[PDB]
């Protein structure tokens, strides 16, 4: 069912200062908005705009908090929105045009260079104000990029303005021709009204000349700006089963449709179930199919953003064409993309993935045994790590501006409240804005919060069974062989769970005598951890399923297929040549999803050599690559939690030729990359040279 997982980033995390330290403040004469533009450089540059449609914020996604956010101030709010503004890269500048409120039409030029410079000036004119119609009357409410000195402007009684550059400043509107206005002779319309209004709510450029436009009412109008003259006027509706019911006419500007090469998708209102998808032609547009949406529990979500591109490298080679979309329901996402086979847009597959993170699913379904427990500071320095600097003094913040103030040192009953706290203003800073490809095919969303984004990777082998234990209807001998192991874990609690991998560390550690045999350690183990701490019912569910499986088989594609990676004769993953702080973080996650994953299924396969009488010796190397694994995994996420930013530079100062970080472009390198990381983490030596190493190692793990 779930393909994609979610990796959170945010960009400061290793920092304490929860903010770069420059920050250039630019004055003219955010949380509402957030997308990200690739440059020239092919460096990636990030802007919000704040909720009040007053502030606009630049800043580079590879290096947030050593480069220099720009936070750009406004004179007023601009008429409608993020929908009002544009942002294109003209010539080595980044032109943004922004219809104020008042009528005003702003035009803002930075330099490509001011934008990666440590510059806190900028010379020369980097804005103009301008008024070209009187918006006064003919209110406007959708501005659209064509070209460097041509774009239209949408009107919310339903007229399109023109706007020509002529020298390089100015602009002058040159009107279409529009007779739609004609129906208000009907009984039907007036011009007078309110409502009977058919304004523009998706606009698409279509070969430089075309503009494809769709109305509140979906009516698919095409405008050829070779004659500025209405070439097409498709009802979108009338194709599909005429519902006299109700019909949503779209009720504000959105993403309602995006085209790849000469297809085009829409997306109409059924429930919110339909993306219409035909084929432009020549100017002609065809009908194709109506494909619904799987969407449920009354189906209330929006449409957030959505985007047809080449198909993607999922389960199924069957693919011609991948949709993504990104719906939201509140601060909840989700995240599905739509797999067209033939070209035929009759047979298709939705793709869903996990729209919650490792790291927040363990926090919620207390699913965490590593983290480490006892103090109120301990629970500090666990929620600070966790969160981020950034997150956790906005939480801190929300505390005293409601009165809630800490008691003493032990204060639990506050500690309780940042729990919540934290979680919501994460999940706050993580509402879902706008999707952005990384990349050739990298599925990445911009959040609400600056400096938080969320990257959705593709899940390995190991990752999906994970992922999918209640659901894989089918699945391999070793899926099956997973999930019945993790029949049987599940009924255990953490503190039982805990006791056993503190166990097994003490294997390793000799604190269980390498005197004793395998079998009196597991014997150990058991009496004092697992004795009357489980339903023998579920022993014998867990027995029996058992026996359906070819064991060595199975622990043997598992430890020497899946769990252990291989040997690499460096299989390209560019290396960086200044540090990126994106695919940094985006690692980092990525590695500790794939070691707790890992950690999950070592613990729960060594228990069972613990309960069953597996000849010690025949799994003899099995039971010993199990806890040498289960170490590692421990202790790297063990590291995790106590200080990422010196984990990811000891991790990645550890690997020679790719000392200052990576640069993947496609799912394939980044799980390379990852799988890459992992090999460091499995073969590293973890044999304490001195009584130094053990103090540190005893001190710490
Ligand atoms: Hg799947
Ligand atoms: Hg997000
Ligand atoms: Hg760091």
């Amino acid at each position: 069912m779930a393909c994609l997982s979610r990796i959170d980033a945010n960009l400061l995390q290793y920092y304490e200062k929860p903010e770069p330290n420059n920050t250039v403040d630019l004055y003219v004469s955010g949380s509402e908005y957030s997308n990200c533009l690739l440059l020239s450089n092919s460096e990636y540059i990030c802007y919000h705009f704040s909720s009040r449609s007053t502030l606009l914020t630049f800043y580079p996604l590879s290096d947030a908090y050593h480069g220099k956010t720009i936070n750009i101030h406004l004179p007023n709010a601009s008429m409608n929105q993020r929908y009002t503004l544009t942002i294109q890269e003209v010539e080595q500048q980044l032109l943004v045009n922004v219809i104020l409120k008042d009528g005003s039409f702003l035009t803002l030029q930075l330099p490509l260079s001011f934008l990666f410079s440590s510059a806190n000036t900028l010379n020369g004119e980097w804005f103009h104000l301008q008024n070209p119609y009187d918006f006064t009357v003919r209110v406007p409410h959708f501005l659209f990029y064509v070209s460097p000195q041509f774009s239209v402007v949408f009107l919310e009684d339903g007229g399109l303005l023109g706007l020509k550059k002529v020298d390089g400043v100015h602009y002058e509107p040159l009107l279409f021709n529009d007779n739609s206005y004609l129906k208000c002779l009907t009984r039907f319309f007036s011009r007078s009204s309110k409502s009977d209004y058919d304004s523009v709510i998706s606009c698409k450029l279509f070969h430089e000349r075309y503009l494809i436009v769709l109305t509140q009412n979906c009516h698919l109008k095409i405008w050829d700006l070779t004659s500025f003259t209405l070439i097409q006027d498709y009802d979108m509706v009338s194709q599909s089963d005429s519902d006299p019911s109700h019909f949503r006419k779209v009720e504000a500007v959105g993403e309602y449709l995006s085209l790849y090469n000469n297809t085009l998708v829409t997306l109409l209102p059924l429930e919110n179930g339909l993306f219409q998808m035909g084929t432009l032609l020549v100017l002609t547009y065809t009908f194709q199919n109506n494909i619904p949406t799987n969407l449920s529990a009354s189906a209330i979500w929006s449409i957030v953003d959505l985007v047809l591109t080449r198909p993607l490298e999922l389960n199924v080679e069957a693919s011609y064409l991948n949709l993504i979309v990104l719906w939201k329901s509140g601060t909840a996402s989700k995240l599905q993309i739509l797999n067209v086979n033939d070209e035929s847009f009759k047979n298709y597959e939705w793709i869903e993935s996990v729209n919650k993170s490792l790291v927040d699913l363990q926090s919620e379904h207390d699913l965490d045994i590593v983290t480490k427990t006892g103090d109120v500071e301990r629970g500090f320095c666990n929620l600070k790590s966790r969160y981020g600097t950034q997150i956790f003094e906005r939480a801190q913040q929300i505390l005293s501006e409601n009165k809630i103030i800490m008691a003493h040192n032990e204060d639990e009953e506050y500690l309780a409240n940042l729990e919540t706290i934290l979680r919501d203003v994460k999940t706050a800073f993580n509402e879902a804005s706008s999707i952005t490809l990384y990349g050739d095919e990298i599925i990445l969303v911009n959040c609400f919060q600056p400096y938080n984004h969320s990257l959705y990777k593709l899940n390995t082998t190991v990752e999906n069974w994970f992922y999918n234990m209640h659901s894989e209807t089918d699945g391999s001998e070793l899926f099956k062989y997973l999930r019945t192991l993790n029949g049987f874990a599940s009924t255990l609690s953490n503190d039982v769970l805990r006791s056993i991998s503190k166990k097994f560390l003490d294997i390793i550690t000799g604190e269980l005598p390498d005197s004793m045999t395998t079998v009196e350690k597991f014997t150990d183990i058991f009496k004092n951890c697992l004795e009357n701490q489980f339903e023998i019912t579920n022993l014998k569910i867990l027995f029996d399923e058992l026996n359906s499986f070819d064991i060595p088989v199975v622990l043997n594609d598992l430890i020497n297929n899946q769990m252990k990676p291989g040997i690499f004769w460096k299989k390209d993953f560019i290396s960086a040549i200044k540090f990126d702080g994106f695919t940094s973080i985006i690692s980092l996650e990525s590695l500790h999803q794939l070691l707790s994953i890992h950690y999950r299924i070592t613990l729960q396969v060594l228990l069972t050599f613990v309960l069953f009488d597996l000849d010690t010796e025949i799994f003899g190397q099995h039971i010993s690559t199990l806890l040498d694994l289960h170490y590692k995994q421990f202790l790297l996420l063990n590291l995790y939690r106590q200080d990422k930013c010196l984990l990811a530079e000891v991790l990645l100062k550890d690997s020679s030729e790719f000392s200052f970080g990576v640069k993947f472009f496609n799912y394939g390198q980044l799980i390379a990359y990852i799988d890459s990381l992992n090999s460091n983490v499995y073969n590293a030596s973890i044999t304490e040279n001195s009584f130094f190493m053990t103090f540190f190692r005893s001190y710490i793990i």
